[PDB]
């Protein structure tokens, strides 16, 4: 069941850099709060938002970010989630203290475990990227869906005329070429395997791909016609097997890519023998 | 789909099996004898059902041999054997490894319950261990697979149980197992992990012990002469409650136990 929380239960809410904000619950401590809508009171979709909140609460796994509660009040709808101290994956990869190969290896296997969990329950992420991989103080990771790609009613609630905190309209580096300039195409398990491929590269590069691209359409068309992250831009020691894995996972044809159980079967013994 | 394998694909009853292209496996050969032709369709459909369970903490069925007079399940190799065999070795298992063994057991049982499977026979013999001390839950007695289990116990075929069983099933074979039946087994598996031996060694009859267990008696916590933490003793007492409804679920165990493992034991 979903825990129904109140705004009075939280003392202060400091907006943090990437509205997502750090929130101190008065009895249960530090949490993250995605406040999705703030505005005038319209109680139209509350049944579907709560049922969608129930569905996202059913997804329980050690490598998936738990929804802890929801604030469903007059003119404010928030999601409340667990706190992951080191922030997102790209924030950790850019830090002054460098992350060793064993921790990187463990990060990749935890990513695989979490994606396997979600695919096992029929969920396609549709938006796997470093920003959606959150890291605790022991370097263990949890996958989030901060763009609300799996949850239509909460995502549509953001894009509304009444909303003061409206999204006026990063993702495209990790979006599979079949989806670039193709809004109608249905994402699959294979779409996420592409994103993962680009996440692997990023883990060994310590940065976002495609730094030298100038315009958006230049990049879109480049990626659709075969261009990938530059493998020679990996300065530090990435093993041969992980480079082979990312090239396999960023195949142009979806059916040429492996699935996440197939990745895990290959990767886990490699992690244990070579990296741990 | 299930991979249909051949005897010619292997070089050799439970035995070590070398697949000619894929290396070492275990082959549980359930039947060897004359040709039983009728229920090969049900055996293959039951083989398909056991093939749907893919998880790092569950033994994968790699294939099945369904041939003239010979029926075998082929599964992954686990070098150190069952959990009880590893707990009895001359080199002791440290507390951190034991903690990780418990978490892997929890992960696997949560996987299985997530796919609607009740194990119904969780015990150290069904927990296999690899050379790095990582574990996988097995169903070596085919408790979830009636046609394959009945195929073993057949007239033509030429080829300790009670200690982990919840009291609701002792002297009540008709009662339906639940997720909570496995939670009791796990509770007794925890005890065993810190004792390095089977429970109830000093009991002298089956019927005495069964009725004792049904009326609340449990494995002896004073028999633990290693450091078992306080909160794991609290966890096993919670998990071996007489009333099934009083027991936690495996997601409930994990929520408590994982952060305990991470902060205190890792
Ligand atoms: C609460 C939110 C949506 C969240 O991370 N999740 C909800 C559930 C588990 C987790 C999640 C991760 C990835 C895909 C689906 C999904 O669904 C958060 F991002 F606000
Ligand atoms: C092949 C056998 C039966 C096996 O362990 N399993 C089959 C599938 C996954 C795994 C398993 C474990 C536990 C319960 C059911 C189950 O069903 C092996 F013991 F021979
Ligand atoms: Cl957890």
């Amino acid at each position: 069941n979903v825990i129904k929380m109140k705004s009075s239960d939280f003392l202060e809410s400091a907006e943090l850099d990437s509205k997502v904000s750090l929130a101190f619950h008065r009895t249960q401590g530090l949490m993250i709060m995605k406040t999705v809508y703030k505005g005038p009171n319209c109680i139209e979709h509350n049944e579907a938002l709560l049922e969608e909140a129930k569905m996202m609460n059913r997804l329980r796994h050690s490598r998936v970010v738990k929804l802890l509660g929801v604030i469903i009040e007059e003119g404010k709808y928030s999601l409340v989630m667990e706190y992951m101290e080191k922030g997102n994956l790209m924030h950790v990869l850019k830090a002054e203290m460098s992350t060793p190969l064993s921790v990187k290896g463990r990060i990749i296997l935890e990513i695989i475990e979490g994606m396997a969990y979600l695919h096992g329950k029929g969920v396609i992420h549709k938006d796997l990227k470093p920003e959606n991989i959150l890291v605790d103080n022991d370097f263990h990771i949890k996958i989030a869906d901060l763009g609300l790609a799996s949850f239509k009613m909460w995502s549509k609630l953001n894009n509304e005329e009444h909303n003061e905190l409206r999204e006026v309209d990063g993702t495209l580096y990790y979006m599979a070429p079949e989806h670039l300039n193709d809004v109608n195409a249905k994402p699959t398990e294979k779409s996420d395997v592409y994103s993962f491929a680009v996440v692997l590269w990023a883990i060994f590069a310590n940065k976002e791909p495609y730094e030298n691209a100038i315009a958006e359409q230049q990049l879109i068309m480049a990626i659709k016609s075969g261009n990938r992250p530059d493998v020679d831009d990996i300065t530090e020691y990435c093993p041969r097997e992980i480079i082979s894995l990312m090239k396999l996972c960023w195949e142009a044809n979806p059916e040429a890519r492996p699935t996440f159980p197939g990745i895990e079967e290959k990767f886990r013994p490699f992690y244990l023998s070579q990296l741990e």
